[PDB]
């Protein structure tokens, strides 16, 4: 007896998120979080969590409840809370979605038997991709950068910055936890010069600096979060070698469209028809037989 679950994919900032709630005024659904850095309870901004208002009421797992005091939540904590919630969901008999793109979650998930220290399907999967081109996601997802600091992403890392940390020299790549998040790693440079609170008072050639570092800092952010995009594109593209059946949506006009601070009506209509509509179809399909 084989549990159909749905998958969204696509690399970050793609709108699964936005997806998985629309789908859920069409379908009785609960979401499943498959992205790897917001499985941790904090720094709900940079690790941009899908805000509560605009989760509609749908039921989410995964998602903001694992304490980063405890240490990184591996591949195969993932596997086996996730495949509890897989169960526990289609027990109230609504569709489970898996959202999210740590790709190296999902497949821990999916699979028949978890290669654990590695470094077919255990589920009846639908997996949705939402394909944004490049240049626009790029572009995008620069934007979105700007609108974390607006809505205060900076005041937020001051908060979680702690001297005790023993990475703040360290990358990403090795960091361990909610401590990997893009942005972190970007402003603990920064704070190294310029400690939260701190400032110059009277007459230092100092400005010069700060101006700069902070510059920097936000340069990198935008820059390691369009390296990320093209590292999880290229890693989708390889599951596309593995066989797997993804049903891909162009989600480019929708994005060009949200750029512009006139980010509604415009972007809707054409999310609607071009990313929406198709997915209700596919899924629609894909719960029946
Ligand atoms: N929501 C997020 N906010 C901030 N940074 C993120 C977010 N999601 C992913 N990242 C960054 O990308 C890295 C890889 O996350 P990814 O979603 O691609 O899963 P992954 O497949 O396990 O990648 P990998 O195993 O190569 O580290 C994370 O370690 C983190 O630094």
């Amino acid at each position: 007896r084989k549990e159909k679950l749905l998958v969204l994919m696509g690399a970050t900032g793609t709108g699964k998120s936005r997806l998985s709630i629309d789908l859920a005024a069409h379908f009785p659904l609960e979401v499943i979080n498959s992205d790897k850095m917001q499985v941790y309870k904090g720094l709900d901004i940079t690790t941009n969590k899908i805000s509560v208002p605009d989760r509609g009421g749908v039921p989410h797992h995964l998602l903001g409840e694992v304490d980063p005091a405890r240490g990184e939540l591996t591949p195969a904590d993932f596997r086996s809370l996730a495949g509890k919630a897989v169960s526990e969901i289609t027990g109230r008999r609504k569709l489970p979605v898996l959202v999210g793109g740590s790709n190296s979650f999902i497949h821990a998930l999916l699979v028949d038997r978890f290669d654990s220290s590695g470094p077919e399907l255990r589920y009846d999967c639908c997996f949705l991709w939402v394909d944004v081109s490049v240049k626009v996601l790029t572009d995008y997802l620069a934007k979105r950068v700007d609108d974390m600091l607006e809505l205060g992403m900076f005041d937020e890392l001051a908060e979680f910055y702690s001297p005790e940390d023993e990475d703040h020299d360290e990358d990403s790549a090795t960091r361990t936890g909610l401590r990997k998040a893009i942005g972190v790693p970007e402003f603990d440079r920064y704070f190294e010069k310029f400690r939260p609170g701190d400032v110059e008072g009277e007459d230092p050639g100092r400005d010069r600096v700060r101006r700069g570092a902070f510059e920097e800092a936000v340069r990198a952010i935008k820059e390691n979060t369009c390296h990320l995009a093209k590292r999880q594109i290229g890693k989708i593209l390889r599951l596309k070698g593995a066989g797997w059946d993804l049903r891909r949506l162009d989600a480019t006009e929708s994005f060009r469209a949200a750029m512009t601070s006139d980010s509604g009506e415009k972007c809707t209509e054409i999310w609607e028809k071009q990313v929406l509509e198709p997915s209700v179809k596919i899924v629609s399909r894909f719960l029946d037989e």
